[PDB]
């Protein structure tokens, strides 16, 4: 409730291109999201931002696996966006995207490897934004605002 949005990103990645067009029509929206993980429980919407390097990051599969709670227990509603990623690579750890993943694995324990690659077969499956399938960034972003907008009613 205290946050719409809740967007787990690799900063890297998206911050200052992809993200700042999504947030800034969020914000034209009067939807709220935090500004960068007890935050995530306190949003109702969460917006993955699959890109090369989110696996790169425990800090994005941490959130991710919080997200997942938060959907199975709170139900939290969960947006997959796929930027550049193949979404079966997400879902099934293979390709460049699970390359980074099994290199970020090696210093990790076991369990939360688990952990990660559960939250991110189940959040890949979900109805989602595939750049691949839009004509473009600016399009893709247009519809999830509004999605996102009638999703604060419920």
């Amino acid at each position: 409730r205290r946050y719409d949005v809740f967007p787990s990103f690799r900063g890297e990645d998206v911050r200052d291109s992809f993200l700042s067009h999504l947030l800034k029509e969020l914000r034209g929206k009067a939807i709220t999201f935090i500004d960068d993980l007890s935050a995530i429980k306190e949003s109702r919407i969460a917006i993955v931002i699959f890109s090369k390097n989110y696996a790169s990051s425990t800090w994005c599969l941490n959130e991710l696996v919080e997200i997942h709670k938060c959907y199975t227990n709170l139900n939290q509603m969960v947006i997959p966006i796929f930027f550049h990623v193949d979404a079966s690579e997400v879902k099934k750890q293979t390709g460049e995207f699970g390359k980074v993943f099994e290199e970020t694995c090696k210093a990790k324990s076991e369990d939360e490897k688990q952990s990660w690659k559960q939250a991110l077969a189940a959040v890949a499956v979900m109805a989602g934004y595939d750049l691949r399938k839009w004509p473009s960034e600016a399009a893709m972003i247009e519809e999830l605002a509004e999605d996102v907008l009638r999703k604060t009613m419920t």
